[PDB]
């Protein structure tokens, strides 16, 4: 239906009643919560082709917010209105999407947060928050209290452990921003 | 389509290639995984009405286990079969499944051991692993280990939260078996 265009960091779904089906046409969107602390909990990245904002489906309401994280263009749908091959579409997507929160929860509970770290900045790889040098690396835009959200952790120990992976010689650490030096290792510590 | 019995403790399905596309009629069915020490990992239990291998849907493989944790009736779907009337119920519940998954996210980064037991053990009061005494109390069939892989703990520490709570008068510790003494406080502990 209506495509809406949002800036880093603006808020397109609040906690409440459900509304809409949106799709992520060109960005990126987080959903996310507070814990009892006031600190941010990523539940998941939503990357170009991805849904969000499901609840409405079911009519459930919605207990997280999304917001965009880059520049990003969301496409507003009515879920009456949607064709059931379009409902099929939306399926296959909420099972990947199952998926992944059940891998989130096994290393959560069965990983290190070296791990975690690892595994995380793998998958921004491929999302609008990287950018590639001149070198042909990756380099990821994250602030360790970013990186924090997205792995359950705190900032002091992120930044802990990313000084311990840029003595391995796996990462390269800059102000907000992560250069990626070794891929194979990186994927050798996430797993 | 066709309904299988399926004794407790018995694999229903194993990781591997998808296929059907399961319910649970009757009984209690758990979808788990192993850690890195083999300890083992409950993702969700699937109640009566609930439905599990979804990724029949989208033709993805499944990384979990599935099992009757007590005596169960399991309903066998094809997906194809399927009518787009159903499709709309099987979505539903994915969406109540994803809520249920990121809730689970929540808590393990974002709730005590104490308040995860005490949830858990709420929710556990609705399904077959629950049976009504005498005395109006609900008693809990679970084990200090089958509690530890629900809430992502291990079994040491589960043990001493119990004998914490049952100081506290909100539960009566058995072997093998916990009654709650207190629901309205299981629940201030659970928030
Ligand atoms: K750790
Ligand atoms: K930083
Ligand atoms: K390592
Ligand atoms: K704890
Ligand atoms: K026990
Ligand atoms: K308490």
């Amino acid at each position: 239906v209506d495509t809406v265009t949002y800036r880093p960091g603006a808020v397109i779904l609040y906690p409440g009643k459900s509304d809409m089906l949106y799709r992520v046409s060109s960005g990126l969107v987080r959903v996310h919560t507070m814990d009892d602390d006031g600190n941010g909990l990523t539940l998941r990245y939503v990357k170009p082709g991805e849904y969000f904002g499901e609840e409405a489906l079911a009519g459930v309401n919605r207990a997280y917010f999304a917001e965009a994280v880059t520049d990003s263009a969301i496409d507003v749908i009515n879920p009456a209105l949607m064709s059931a091959e379009d409902n099929l579409v939306v399926t296959t997507h909420l099972v990947r999407t199952l998926e992944r929160a059940y891998e989130s929860i096994y290393r959560l509970v069965g990983k290190r947060l070296r791990a975690r770290i690892a595994g995380e900045l793998l998958e921004l790889k491929d999302t609008a928050l990287a950018t590639q040098l001149d070198s042909g690396e990756t380099m990821i835009y994250a602030t360790h209290d970013e990186l924090a959200a997205a792995v359950g952790s705190v900032r002091e120990t992120v930044t802990k452990v990313v000084g311990e992976l840029s003595r391995e010689g796996v990462i390269s650490a800059g102000y907000g921003k992560i250069t990626l030096k070794d891929e194979r290792a990186l994927a050798t510590i996430a797993a």
